[PDB]
């Protein structure tokens, strides 16, 4: 059915319309805490806040907030906790949410800089000799190991919480080729990469949600999201025709602003859930395919 209107809406060039659509049904709610003055060095953009009613709230007692949303997909019973690249004063804030929320996982889908400019702090450590310590919300990280691969790294960390010594295993899934406001190369490689994640354990209900970041946390995070909720959903009723993508992005859109920026993201999206299927209606062999076409050996 989504191959239906996929065709139908590819037949007739409508995606711009679609999109536009799509936006113009978006939900709408205030972003008060996040505009305050006092919170206006912790946002990277002026037009990509969290609302109030689905901030993550930092647990100190001094300012809570973070430019992160917890989105929480009832149906397909998975949380994602969306948020924007950190800033060279929230790199702290942003380990101490990880912390609190209990994430095993962080999915990186942008490079520190695309297209010439600074579209994400370092905020984790590139050798492992060089630990990181976050002093104010008292936190350390070390890189424990990397499994470089050629479109994407997986990173080992270690962080520990410096006020009781615990430590917790971090997996980084970083995506390294997917173009700024741009769309992954193929479907093949970008499900390769959700699997991958998927596989971890990382996107797993015994775990704190998983952290997923671009550069604002609304547009390749949005993607990767949807394709993940639609391809759950249409696995636990094994009945693809059941899964409207257009209604679950919408769904979406009512935890953050603007998931998916971009009208052929949204003709991505449909691709990698399309033929995803194959794999959840019961063909485990494309799994393997996919990691061939994808080419991720060096
Ligand atoms: C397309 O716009 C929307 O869907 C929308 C809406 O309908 C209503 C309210 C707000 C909306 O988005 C604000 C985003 C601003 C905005 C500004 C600068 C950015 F670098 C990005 C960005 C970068 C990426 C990436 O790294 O791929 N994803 O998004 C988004």
């Amino acid at each position: 059915e989504m191959e239906k209107e996929f065709e139908q809406i590819d037949k007739s060039g409508s995606w711009a319309a679609i999109y536009q659509d799509i936006r113009h049904e978006a939900s709408d709610f205030p972003c008060r805490v996040a505009k305050l003055p006092k919170n206006k060095n912790r946002n990277r953009y002026r037009d990509v806040s969290p609302f109030d009613h689905s901030r993550i709230k930092l647990h100190q007692e001094d300012n809570d907030y973070i430019n992160a949303s917890l989105i929480k997909m009832e149906e397909a019973q998975r949380s994602y906790i969306l948020t924007q690249g950190p800033l060279p004063n929230t790199c702290g804030h942003f380990w101490e949410m990880v912390w609190e929320q209990k994430s095993r996982g962080v999915v990186m889908l942008n490079r520190v800089m695309e297209k010439g400019s600074l579209k994400c702090a370092q905020y984790w450590p590139q050798k492992e000799e060089k630990e990181m310590i976050f002093e104010d919300t008292n936190l350390k990280l070390t890189l424990i190991s990397e499994d470089i691969k050629s479109y994407y790294t997986v990173r080992q960390l270690e962080l520990e919480n410096l006020t009781t010594q615990e430590t917790r295993e971090i997996l980084h899934f970083h995506y390294t080729t997917w173009p700024d406001f741009g769309v992954p190369e193929s479907p093949a490689s970008f499900l390769n990469f959700l699997f991958k994640v998927r596989e971890s354990g990382s996107l797993s209900p015994e775990h704190g949600p998983v952290v997923v970041h671009c550069s604002a946390g609304i547009g390749r995070s949005g993607t990767f999201c949807l394709a993940d909720t639609c391809l759950l959903l249409m696995d636990k009723r094994k009945d693809p025709s059941s899964v409207d993508i257009k209604k679950v992005l919408l769904e979406m859109r009512k935890f953050r602003m603007g998931l998916i920026q971009t009208a052929d993201q949204l003709r991505f999206s449909y691709l990698a859930v399309i033929e995803g299927a194959k794999f959840i209606m019961g063909d485990s062999s494309v799994q393997d395919q996919w990691k061939e076409l994808s080419h991720e050996d060096l």
